[PDB]
């Protein structure tokens, strides 16, 4: 319950 701009960050994070 709180979404946010980090799907962005995680392609970028998880793809790290």
């Amino acid at each position: 319950g709180r979404m946010l701009p980090q799907l962005v960050c995680r392609l970028v994070l998880r793809c790290s």
